[PDB]
């Protein structure tokens, strides 16, 4: 083939690839959990490696376009226009790829935060089961032994409160810096506070019943 035909073949292939990547990068799937965000991050790494491997494909197509544009044999305006368009599309793909990377990393941080919150909610739930006891002591000796167990539990809740505040502080930062949607973090933070207040209230009600 001549240089015109080789460029046209290369451009048909490059154009198809650009269309594929444009469609892939328009996905707003940020995942539902840490395992699915991790799969999206692996997928996105491979795509970014594919884009990187095409930046040299683009250099070659650019060199072909520049050689074609020196020709006196045909009107080179279609070559010039194609070169402009493949370059503009490629640069937009690099911008979309960086934006999707930032959102996937944000999503990973958010889902890791949710896992950290789940560990705290499991702690809360274990303690809530302890203070849900409706044994208030058969006698003076029996309530004295329950009152000493309950003061130890209240001291555990007070010593854990900095960890609960740390979850709220982290959640505020993530919410304020969020670009992918705050509906889930808002709901989870509210539900988390409800879980902590419920445990504190149930512990305080039980403590009053042991006096
Ligand atoms: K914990």
């Amino acid at each position: 083939a001549n240089k015109q035909q080789n460029f046209n073949t290369g451009i048909k292939d490059f154009d198809f690839w650009l269309s594929e990547v444009e469609a892939l990068l328009a996905s707003e799937d940020y995942g539902k959990d840490l395992a699915s965000v991790n799969n999206l991050l692996k997928k996105h790494q491979l795509l970014e490696a594919d884009i990187s491997a095409h930046e040299d494909r683009l250099k070659d197509l650019n060199s072909q376009a520049d050689s074609l544009m020196t020709s006196s044999a045909f009107d080179t305006s279609q070559v010039k226009d194609k070169r402009e368009t493949i370059n503009g599309r490629f640069q937009r793909i690099k911008s979309m790829a960086a934006a999707r990377r930032a959102k996937l990393n944000e999503s990973h941080r958010l889902h890791q935060f949710f896992r950290d919150m789940d560990d705290e909610e499991s702690w809360i739930k274990e303690k809530k089961l302890l203070v849900s006891s409706e044994d208030y002591g058969r006698d003076l000796t029996g309530v004295q032994n329950l009152r000493k167990k309950h003061k130890r539990l209240e001291a555990e809740l007070a010593a854990h409160e900095p960890a609960i505040q740390g979850v709220l502080d982290t959640g505020k930062k993530l919410s304020d810096d969020n670009t992918i949607g705050k509906e889930e973090i808002q709901q989870r933070l509210a539900q988390f506070v409800d879980h902590w207040k419920e445990l504190k209230q149930l512990a305080a009600a039980r403590g009053q019943r042991l006096e």
